[PDB]
């Protein structure tokens, strides 16, 4: 069930910004961008196959603004990184201001029922990633919840950033790595005019402004 | 991020129902009743003196149908459980024909970060369970996710039915106890006119059409 109360980022964490996909319906980038959210990622594809329905109308809104803007690709366990790669690359213009690639990687469907072994994910994933890299030019990052951190990218993908989820608590990694990206509420909360509670993804960056302005530059 | 993915409910189970918030704003319960939804749990209160804004329009709104009605509570690790039943009860109405009273266990703002002792826990929550049990003459339900089903409610509360979070796996719990609902989604599969997709929550019950009739009776 829901609660009134909300989860919030440390304070020593000033910039924010969210992460969407179509099933947070038409948004108002300018909207966003007047509660300082500094950066958007959003989603492009899925598997081998699959476009979201809001990826170009959102891609360009949100460029409009002066957010930082990247998209994320939604892993499949079941069709080759390679595929999958080239499916992100169709869709996703090159932009040497854009934020870098993000490759998504957390249980769904029925797919916990069954875990795919950990060998079968680092051979597609790791062809995805060097394929990502090499188009965009951009150290590629890689998202995912703790279930899917500790059993597929704990102790590997050291050539990627981290991009955590952690809803309930302060984030950690059971490697003691250091994080990039932290998702640190699935409800954000929102001001100005439409503004009220809605199902938005809510992040934090790591650093600071300038570290932020220069990130994956 | 969001799959385009959906986590189903197992075959057998098919006495289907929703759980909502008013984050799940303005609900046309006509509509859900035509897409087979039998039950609805309804947020009512939480913690010692908080009621869901949404809650006296959707009980209304929902008894106005032919689904069987119930309505929740938020627990809070903060205040008394005397003082938390006394909220429920106040907001609540007592209905022969409703579904038993639930109250909600799980982790929200910052408590995870410091989890509540088991022992305070009982102590409170077993008030509650009294008071509610004794004032609506029904056999309280609990809900819970995995991680506080684990650390609260596992191995104890006999006299209650459990209500399980799984969106991602098929429902189990830790000490093998038997379930009564299961909570598989969180952004369930909606038809007819607004269809669309939505957050809202979606459950089954363990029984059969007969047993629901009779449950809670
Ligand atoms: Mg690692
Ligand atoms: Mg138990």
């Amino acid at each position: 069930g829901s609660s009134h109360h909300h989860h919030h980022h440390m304070d020593r964490y000033e910039i924010k910004g969210v992460d969407v996909a179509s099933y947070q319906g038409d948004i108002d980038w300018r909207e966003l961008e007047k509660q300082n959210m500094k950066f958007a990622f959003i989603k492009a594809t899925e598997g081998s196959a699959f476009v979201d329905k809001y990826f170009s109308k959102n891609w360009t809104n949100a460029n409009k603004t002066s957010m930082r803007v990247g998209a994320y690709h939604f892993f499949s366990f079941d069709s080759k990184g390679e595929t999958q790669a080239e499916q992100f690359i169709r869709n996703v213009p090159k932009y040497k201001q854009a934020l870098p690639p993000v490759i998504d990687v957390e249980f769904y469907a029925n797919k916990k029922d069954n875990p795919p072994k950990r060998e079968d994910v680092t051979k597609e994933l790791s062809v995805m990633i060097e394929m990502l890299e090499k188009h965009y030019g951009k150290k590629v990052i890689l998202y995912a919840t703790q279930e899917a951190y500790d059993l597929y990218i704990k102790d590997a993908y050291p050539q990627c950033d981290i991009w955590i989820r952690s809803v309930l608590t302060k984030p950690s990694l059971s490697d003691e790595r250091k994080w990039t990206f932290w998702q640190y509420t699935n409800r954000g909360k929102l001001s100005g005019y439409n503004g009220k509670e809605k199902y938005i993804d809510l992040n934090v960056f790591y650093g600071n402004e300038e570290e932020f302005e220069n990130y994956g530059m």
